[PDB]
């Protein structure tokens, strides 16, 4: 009941919430289509350092971002994953590599961000370009599911706290309808969920894209508010 909402975060104005013992999401907001929306990432501790999951959705939240993190944390961002090829989470990656944060994503969301005219991360992670592969980085396992939301699509999971950034390949569960779906593979998403629910059955909590944590619950209501869009 304490999770930020869009209505209470100005556009150009970051809120970190922790999710456990060292793990945090960032919240932000910004305009698509001229309406504002808010959206998340993730802060896992490393040690004395933070890896950092997604930007927070524009030059302007990111510096916004590393300042929060200042205050509230005093730990250096040296990572940060990109865990798709939108805006929302490659938006800001020249600010993070200005800051001195190495900037990472899949060879498949590199390739997508170039022909869209998004930042690209600079260094490029192998392993994941095949539907339940996996890859340790840090202190997060990064998966990726199959195409859903985009074809290049990853999940990260925290084992320490047992907590699943789903990304936009999963809604939030007031979830009424399924959000941009210009990139995304409708048929394939359910089966995308399914392998993230074999693979992470001891998710405790999982974070969307957009909105507010939950359980598991948010796995399978993901793929059923697709479904009502797909039909
Ligand atoms: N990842 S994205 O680019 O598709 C995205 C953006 C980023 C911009 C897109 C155009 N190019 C510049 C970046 C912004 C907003 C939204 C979004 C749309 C609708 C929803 C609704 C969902 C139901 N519950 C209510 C909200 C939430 C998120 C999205 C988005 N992310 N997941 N799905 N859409
Ligand atoms: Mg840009
Ligand atoms: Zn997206
Ligand atoms: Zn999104």
């Amino acid at each position: 009941g304490e999770y930020p909402t869009v209505n209470e975060i100005p556009v150009g104005e970051v809120r970190l919430y922790q999710i456990a013992d060292g793990v945090w999401s960032h919240i932000a907001t910004q305009s698509f289509d001229g309406a504002v929306y808010p959206s998340n990432g993730l802060i896992v501790r490393d040690g004395d350092e933070l890896l950092l999951i997604d930007t927070a959705w524009g030059a302007k939240n990111t510096a916004a971002l590393l300042a929060e993190i200042e205050k509230q944390i005093g730990l250096p961002v040296t990572r940060a994953v990109s865990t798709h090829f939108h805006d929302d989470r490659v938006g800001g990656v020249d600010v993070l590599r200005a800051a001195g944060v190495a900037t990472y994503a899949s060879p498949s969301t590199r390739r997508l961000a170039e022909a869209e005219g998004n930042e690209i991360p600079t260094h490029s992670l192998e392993g994941l370009s095949s539907s339940g592969d996996a890859v340790r980085f840090g202190p997060v396992e990064l998966f990726y599911p199959g195409a859903a939301h985009s074809t290049d699509n990853l999940v990260v999971y925290v084992p320490s706290a047992n907590v699943l950034y789903g990304g936009c390949a999963v809604h939030e569960l007031s979830s009424t309808s399924a959000g941009n779906v210009a990139d995304a593979d409708l048929a394939e998403w359910p089966t995308s969920v399914e392998r993230i629910q074999k693979h992470y059955p001891e998710a405790e909590v999982v974070i969307p894209g957009h909105g507010l944590p939950g359980g598991l619950d948010l796995l399978q209501h993901t793929a059923n508010v697709v479904k009502a869009h797909k039909n």
